[PDB]
Order: C-alpha cells, then sequence, then structure tokens
C-alpha cells in the first residue's frame, strides 16, 4: 500500500521508457473482435499474454488502447 | 430512440484499427518534459500538439491518453519528493 519516493529527474526518466515501450508495442495492436455488452463496446484482439494466460509488460499496452477505442468509440457509435 | 450512429462490426473495426495506427505514429513525437504532484496525483506534461489557438488537435488525444496512463501507473507505485 505504500509508495516509494521518487525525485522529478528519476520519475521522469521511467516514465519516457514507459512510453517507448508502449510505442514499440503500438506496432503490434489491432484490433480483431468487437461485441456491445450493454451500450459498452468491448474490443478484442491478441493481449499478448504470457504462456501461463496471465497479462505481460507488454500487455498494459493493449488493455489502455482497447479501453480508449471503447471509451471513444462508444460515444459515437452503437453495433448492428 | 439512440444519440449514437450505427456501425458494422467490419467498419468499426476499420475506424478502431485507424486510431491505433494514428496513436503509433504520434507516440514518436511524446515525450513527458515536467511532472508535478496535484492533490497526491502525479501530473505530466510535455507537448500536447495544440493547434495554433492552443485547443487540442486530434494528434492531442494520443498525448492526454498516454499522460493520463502514466500519472494512473506511476502513482501507485511513486510519491514526488
Ligand atoms: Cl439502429
Ligand atoms: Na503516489
Amino acid at each position: 500500500k505504500e509508495t516509494q519516493p521518487i525525485d522529478r529527474e528519476t520519475l521522469l526518466k521511467e516514465a519516457n521508457k514507459i512510453i517507448r515501450e508502449h510505442e514499440d508495442t503500438l506496432a503490434g495492436i489491432e484490433a480483431t473482435g468487437v461485441t456491445q455488452r450493454n451500450g459498452v463496446l468491448v474490443f478484442t484482439g491478441d493481449y499478448f499474454l504470457d504462456e501461463q494466460g496471465l497479462p505481460t509488460a507488454k500487455s498494459t499496452a493493449v488493455f489502455n488502447m482497447f479501453k480508449h477505442l471503447a471509451h471513444v468509440l462508444s460515444e459515437k457509435y452503437h453495433l448492428v
């Protein structure tokens, strides 16, 4: 529950490492399925899960992007 | 009855994938160059690619998404000192 202290310079360095990671992963991200579960779009695709089926560092970018798609596209479209 | 536009799965997926490719392209240009902590939440700042009048553009959306993701994940790990 407790967090670690960090300074501005070190935090920005790690933040920028995350951005570069996301940029890398995004080249492989593709929505391959969508349903509308109750007025909410849910996009599906390859989450880059590990061999045991668990999310990886790489998966985080997929969850973020698919949530963004649901959030934005659900406001303008309904699936027929 | 509704206020969204109807769309089929094929067209919807094409549109979602274009958004993904667009975010991919913009991310090449994204860098967090500032951070503060406000009411316990980290706030990252940098170039939002605002238009000449200071308003968000389509390109800006990728930055807002990425910086929110950073605030959400890093605030749970760290606090700024
Ligand atoms: Cl309809
Ligand atoms: Na925190």
